[PDB]
Parts: C-alpha cells; sequence; structure tokens
C-alpha cells in the first residue's frame, strides 16, 4: 500500500518480478545496483528499505531492521510478532503485484542476511503459488514450531552460504537448509557453500542466482 524501494526496472515490459531484501544495517540501493548486474530484461528487482527500528542485538539502538533481532545462535530468542508482522508486510506487496498483472508463480522472494531470513519465512507461510526463494548467507526465523507449511510449496530454493561466515553460523544455514527439503521436494533445493568466502557475496554466488533466475523465470 505503500512501498518505498529502489527498483530496478526491466528492459523489456515487465512479465517476473523480484523482491529482494537487503542486510541488516544498510538501505535497497546496495542491492539494487548489484542485481542491476545480473538483470534479465523481463524481470524487475524490488529493493525495499527496511525502518529504522532498535535491535535488541546492539544495545536496542536504532539501525534499518525488518525486524527485531536478539541473537544469531538457533537457541536465540526471535521476535515472533515483528516477524509475522514483516511477513504480512512482505505478503501484501506480493499480492500487489499479482493484482496488477504478475502472476505469483513469476515472483521470486531473495534477500541477505535477516533480509534473506524474512524472505525465506514469507515464501515458506506465502499461501500464493510462489516461484522461487533465493536466500543468501541466512537463516530460517521460527524454524523449531515449523511444520516440516504454508500452502503450494513447490517452491525452487537456491541457499547459498559463507563456509567461513563469522556473522550467521554456517551451521545455522547448513540446519536451515536440511529443514527446507523437509518442506518442500528435495530435488528443488539447492544449498551452495562457497569455500574462503565470509559474511559476503561473491561472483560465483552472483553467478548462481543469475542462472536460477534465468532457468526460473524464462522470457515468457
Amino acid at each position: 500500500l505503500l512501498t518505498d524501494a529502489a527498483t530496478v526496472s526491466g528492459a523489456e515490459r515487465e512479465t517476473a518480478a523480484v523482491i529482494f531484501l537487503h542486510g541488516l544495517g544498510d538501505t535497497g540501493h546496495s542491492w539494487a545496483d548489484a542485481l542491476s548486474t545480473i538483470r534479465l530484461p523481463h524481470v524487475k528487482y524490488i529493493c525495499p528499505h527496511a525502518p529504522r527500528i532498535p535491535v535488541t542485538l546492539n544495545m536496542k539502538m536504532v539501525m534499518p531492521s525488518w525486524f527485531d533481532l536478539m541473537g544469531l545462535s538457533p537457541d536465540a530468542p526471535e521476535d515472533e510478532a515483528g516477524i509475522k508482522k514483516a511477513a504480512e508486510n512482505i505478503k501484501a506487496l506480493i499480492e500487489h503485484e499479482m493484482k496488477n498483472g504478475i502472476p505469483a508463480n513469476r515472483i521470486v522472494l531473495g534477500g541477505f542476511s535477516q533480509g534473506g531470513a524474512l524472505s525465506l519465512y514469507t515464501a515458506l507461510t506465502c499461501p500464493h503459488p510462489l516461484a522461487g526463494i533465493v536466500a543468501l548467507s541466512c537463516w530460517l526465523p521460527l524454524h523449531r514450531a515449523f511444520p516440516q507449511n504454508g500452502s503450494a510449496k513447490d517452491l525452487a530454493i537456491l541457499q547459498c552460504h559463507g563456509e567461513l561466515d563469522p556473522m550467521v553460523p554456517v551451521r545455522f544455514g547448513a540446519l536451515t537448509a536440511e529443514k527446507l527439503r523437509s518442506v518442500v521436494t528435495p530435488a528443488r533445493v539447492q544449498f551452495k557453500t562457497y569455500p574462503g568466502v565470509m559474511h559476503s557475496s561473491c561472483p560465483q554466488e552472483m553467478a548462481a542466482v543469475k542462472e536460477f533466475l534465468e532457468k526460473l523465470l524464462p522470457p515468457v
């Protein structure tokens, strides 16, 4: 209803869409500039800006965050209400995209870190037949009480993680990958770890995202 983002429009008329959520801290300009490179002329890239809220993980100081974060471990408490609220906020945008001529199976939800976490939770709870997920160096929020759900989960997941990630533990990403394959079809989930890289992306990971989106959103 009230979306502010750095949207990358396609060269041709937009038939597919990607909603990418940046990591905790910055805005959508970084990932907009990054996704402008890997770019299919019929796919739009929406990169919203996270609202500046207090984050308990760091002295409860104010910074852009999709929800309230308290830890980066599987045993850490989670802002259940905030996660569900932000997931509804993302579902509204998905439904707007569908309402203006972009079907659900042409919409890909992606993100990085906390953005990738919110994207994973949204697409695994969205009742509309979404196309796929692109989760880079993140985790699944509220993974325990998760029926290993949503609706019509024929989703294609491309999860990528830094092997030497000092922020989000790589074993948290591995647990998330093993918990995702429980829900959807395990043949539809790719979980690529990248040696040497840390809490960051790399051209190989960007190329994996390019191939995933190119074979998941073809020029139809």
